[PDB]
């Protein structure tokens, strides 16, 4: 009875080698073998629904990427919205940000802190996918009661775009983020992604091989469900300015110390200035002149600095092989090597500067991001580099920056409302802005909050128009445009599937009804 | 809880809801229970719900309204971005139960207008919207403050704390459904609920077809059971009534004489109970169209008619002497009686009784065939009254003369009875009245007493539009749809939410953590 036992695993592990070696995953490093993901299974394998939108988005973005075009999109609020996109853009996105304000499973809203119960993103992956399942349903009941040759005329709308939604840092440790992943994959979701931030937190990062165990938590948590999820890894380290913890020598070359041995400790500093009753913007004060006189740099460059003030002879003939052997590794291999070439224990103190919180000082910007997405490379899918304004020399920077080393990476693009669409670029660049992205290899590009401000800006308007010239706000801006341009939902009974399960019961009670919603006298029929 | 008193706890509590019922709140509010009933349903924690404070708001507002003969509006609201841009403009917020069940269910399956989603889903959706308004009301103290009194001419000063009046449906189920569902809408935020006199199981969106109404007594014992919860729970909760009866074609029992004079019969005594030949067409194969016809021919032949008429109609064709007479003291003697009394009268006045039968063309669920109409809407309006804070009739066309027929009808026996009107985007507007009259449609219902209006989608269809728009001009001219279509607009009505990290209450929470850390 355990020899069943193990003929059973070891024929799973082998249709798990088996799916492995399949194309999807190619670009893909797993630390983990298929026998350690098979005996965290049980005995009731399931395919998730999800799974086949995986699938789906995997040749969507494929087919963008090959092609250097993109597929783009914005963040869904609900049902409505998801299926008016449906006709026109192939993927959705849910954003962690318009949850927060929006649909938080708790109902309490707030800023974009990821400080919602973790159910939250998942939930509302759960709502638009449902809804999709539903119109698509609905459709294929119109479509097929009609003979081939007459369904020229009907709708025919991809309801079932993949979806791509927002899981923020994780909401946790690494059994958090597998939990997390793990409803994304049972609500729907084709995709999620995830930011080297810290969770409960200028930005603070987390070490690089913090979010790669992120990473692999995910196609961990994927595998064990056998589902085909795609893993976007964002990097925040281009505005970043602080780190968690410095145990990642990958970071060292980012780490900020201070290289003046007078400072007294910031921290220590600041603690006995708050006791002495000053506060607010002075103790703030304090803090910025503290970092301002401590002259921040990196180890290396504190190195180069001290060669050229010191006495030394052949001062150029130090620093390259200074470079040569100390430059991407250890700050401890970098002092011992330092220290040989130098003499001496050049003074570098990065404890020093650390905020209240214990938070080491980091060199943000496009080189932080570019080495960080370098590492993060063969645990995801696709890469993405948060931006502070649309800037596409920087994103060509960190597009090559990328490419030297994986040149199929396939990245993501937040084209994000936060920017000013008009100060940041005159109107023909914008209407190529998505295109010239798409041929660096930004295949996959979204306008986060774009469903909160078409909301926003639609309910502004009518709202107004509504409170000063009453009932007929609603025909000029609402109900006449929606019938001139043939809106879907102006006949909102038969769009909301009411024949659809009119003919649902009719099939349950003998081919009839007596209280059909959709027959007799519906005043649906007053629109054409 | 310790006896020796326990007595002097319930009679102090008695008391107190004795005084409060004295309130001018309650007026025209018929409670069929007493004081000592509601208390000894009561436990030992008593709560104010929140949503009591803005019940006692809408109350105002609507008091106010009617007693000038204007109209508070507003529409159906789907999320919280809506309703903080509908509060700079309008006092009072809608949840809508057909926007619900296409965007809201508490199980994620939509579907059309049937609520039939979890009865959970409706309140959720308070609770969604009233949770975002106390957080924006209370983003906004916190900025308003933050800055002296001489300076805050140009900050926004919006009342977030609209009133939400909200979609019950039927009630979902019996009675103690109806309790329950009252129960959470007013621990989510309810200021007030509407609930209509149809049947749950076949409820209808009120411009759809295959409408079933329940007797006019059970539909009072919904509204008294509202009422019951509401007591027991100290909230001032409005109660507004719908009927159906403009439109609706069927019922689902006869038991309430009320509905007699509505109920149709068959005068034709040729013919086999309409169930009969239903059930033995079907036992031999026939169904769909082919089964169809069979009822519709046979309720052709059936010359359906009220038993009133069928009196009127007998008399008219018989051998009677002073035929105006007899129908003047039928008429008079058998009015708003039962059937059975009414047939008593027409056998005594007659000599005889004349064919009806109203059991032999029930459908197979065994409804009744029910004449439906403005008068039938009167009737059940007329009886609800008493035990509602507003009443609404659903119509096929926003008819000026039917809106102002049905008050009439409703103040000729309540003079000061407010009411509430849908206006409906299932109208087609554009054909149904003219862009100068739609202007004035409000206004001019308001003189009528309609102090409550609503576009019970207008939600739904706002996003559905700028939604097709933008995503159709996005994915042709991209970004630049985005500059065009959304974000210079936006900046140029200076909407709130364009300045997003602001508007969503990052200030509010950064103050908040600068004050639990330093
Ligand atoms: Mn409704």
């Amino acid at each position: 009875n355990p020899d069943i036992e193990d003929e059973l695993f070891q024929k799973e592990v082998e249709a798990v080698k088996t799916w492995w070696s399949d194309s999807r995953w190619r670009q893909t490093k797993r630390p983990f073998t298929a026998e350690q993901i098979v005996s965290k299974r049980g005995y009731l394998p399931i395919d998730y629904a999800s799974n086949t939108q995986a699938k789906k988005l995997w040749k969507i973005l494929e087919h963008r990427f090959e092609n250097r075009d993109a597929s783009y999109t914005y963040g869904c609020l609900e049902p409505t919205m998801v299926t008016q996109m449906a006709k026109y853009l192939d993927t959705v996105y849910v954003s962690g940000w318009q949850s927060s304000s929006t649909a938080s499973a708790s109902d309490e809203p707030g800023p974009d802190l990821a400080d919602y119960p973790y159910t939250t993103v998942p939930n509302k992956v759960g709502h638009l996918f449902m809804a999709q399942l539903f119109h698509d349903r609905k459709q294929r009941q119109e479509r097929l009661s009609v003979p081939k040759e007459q369904r020229a005329n009907l709708l025919n709308i991809d309801y079932l775009r993949p979806i791509v939604a927002d899981a923020d840092t994780g909401h946790g440790g690494l059994t958090a983020v597998m939990k997390l992943t793990k409803l994304f994959i049972e609500k729907g979701a084709a995709g999620i992604h995830i930011e080297d931030q810290a969770p409960g937190t200028g930005k603070v990062l987390v070490p690089i091989q913090e979010h790669i165990n992120r990473l692999v938590a995910i196609r961990a948590q994927a595998d064990i469900m056998g589902s085909d999820l795609l893993a976007i890894a964002r990097t925040d380290a281009e505005a970043a300015t602080l780190l968690s913890t410095n145990i990642d020598p990958r970071d060292h070359a980012f780490i900020l110390g201070s290289t003046n041995s007078t400072l007294k400790p910031l921290n220590d500093l600041m603690i006995a200035a708050e006791a002495t009753g000053k506060s607010g913007a002075e103790l703030q004060r304090i803090e910025d002149e503290w970092l301002a006189k401590a002259n921040l740099s990196s180890f290396d460059d504190a190195v180069a600095a001290a060669i050229d003030a010191g006495s030394f002879s052949d001062k150029a003939g130090i620093k390259q092989e200074y470079t040569s052997r100390a430059k991407g590794k250890s700050n401890f291999e970098a002092r011992a090597v330092a220290r040989q070439l130098l003499g001496r224990d050049i003074f570098f103190d990065w404890d020093a500067p650390r905020t209240r919180e214990g938070y080491f000082r980091l060199k943000g910007g496009c080189d932080c991001a570019v080495n960080r997405a370098i590492a993060y490379a063969p645990y995801c899918d696709a890469i993405w580099m948060e931006s502070k304004l649309p800037d596409f020399a920087q994103a060509e920077q960190f597009a090559q920056g990328v490419h030297a080393v994986w040149p199929e990476k396939k990245l993501a693009y937040n084209l994000s409302p936060s920017f000013n669409w008009k100060t940041a670029m005159p109107r023909d660049e914008q209407e190529t802005y998505i295109r010239r992205l798409a041929k660096l290899g930004y295949c996959w590009q979204f306008i986060t909050l774009a469903g909160l401000h078409t909301t926003a800006l639609i309910s502004d308007q009518f709202a107004k128009a509504y409170s000063t010239v009453g009932m007929r706000a609603y025909g000029e801006l609402v109900q006449e445009p929606e019938m001139d341009q043939k809106v879907d939902v102006v006949k909102h009974q038969k769009w909301s599937g009411a024949t659809y399960v009119d003919e649902l019961q009719k099939m349950v009670t003998g081919g009839i009804s007596s209280t059909a919603a959709m027959g007799a006298g519906v005043t649906e029929d007053q629109f054409k």
